[PDB]
């Protein structure tokens, strides 16, 4: 399969899903600091990326919880440019199920970058046996990645009560799934 180099995923002649690597840092952070105001909105953690030295720290963890298949943390390239992160934030190996996480920088939104990183990795994982179950949770309100999960074809299983907080606030999240 040439689309698995040994710098990430090749989704199409755009786009690459790279493996976590130190030289990001500074883009990465970058690209956070660019979008905070936004994404405190919809994510917990950007309100504490103050620094290049967070995001080295995010990479170094990454790097961490990839080796040891934890996790999957990618960083999306679009063209010549980091756009964002797509992930499975928890691989669950006993139950062969992925929980799927992502972010774009507002300048590379309504791209369907989203949706053809999701669609690759269902393919790589699913298609292979690997993951038998894809998830993807996220804050009922969050209309944008509702309708990313159903355009990857998802089908809502049902709402999680009070399930994830924001600045002290517990917010019900919509649990979607894709079943191989
Ligand atoms: C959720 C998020 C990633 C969605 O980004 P997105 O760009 O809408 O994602 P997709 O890849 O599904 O792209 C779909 C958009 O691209 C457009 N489109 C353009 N080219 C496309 C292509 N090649 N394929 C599919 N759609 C394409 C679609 O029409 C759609 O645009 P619209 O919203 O104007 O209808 C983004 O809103 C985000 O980063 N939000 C903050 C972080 C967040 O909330 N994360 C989830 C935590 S719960
Ligand atoms: N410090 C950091 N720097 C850059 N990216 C980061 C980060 N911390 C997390 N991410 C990335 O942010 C994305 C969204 O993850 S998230 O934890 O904020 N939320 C969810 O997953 C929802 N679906 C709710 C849920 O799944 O319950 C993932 O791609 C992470 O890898």
């Amino acid at each position: 399969d040439v689309s698995l180099t040994p710098s990430g995923i090749k989704v199409n002649d755009e786009i690459t899903l790279l493996y976590p690597a130190l030289k990001y840092a500074e883009e990465l952070y970058l690209l956070i600091n660019q979008n905070k105001i936004n994404f405190i909105k919809s994510m917990a953690w950007p309100a504490f990326v103050n620094n290049i030295s967070d995001s080295v720290s995010f990479i170094e963890q990454s790097m961490i919880d990839n080796q040891n298949e934890k996790a999957l943390i990618l960083f999306i390239k679009y063209k010549t440019k980091i756009a964002g992160v797509v992930s499975f934030n928890i691989i669950d190996h006993a139950n062969k199920t992925a929980y799927i996480g992502y972010w774009l920088g507002a300048n590379f939104q309504g791209k369907g970058i989203v949706t053809n990183a999701i669609n690759k990795l269902i393919q790589e994982y699913g298609d292979s046996g690997v993951i038998k179950r894809f998830v993807i949770k996220c804050i009922v309100d969050n209309k944008k990645s509702n309708a990313t999960a159903l355009r990857c074809g998802f089908t809502l299983e049902g709402v999680l009560q009070k399930a994830e907080i924001l600045n002290g606030v517990s917010y019900d999240q919509n649990i979607y799934s894709k079943v191989i």
